[PDB]
């Protein structure tokens, strides 16, 4: 999703569908 939850375990793009995983925000294995 081109975003990282390295600081906070909450991504901006998480709200639209993405999800925080191992510090990186992914959506169905998509960055």
């Amino acid at each position: 999703c081109g975003e990282s939850c390295a600081m906070i375990s909450f991504c901006f793009t998480e709200v639209i569908g993405c999800s925080c995983k191992n510090k990186v925000c992914y959506l169905n294995s998509i960055s």
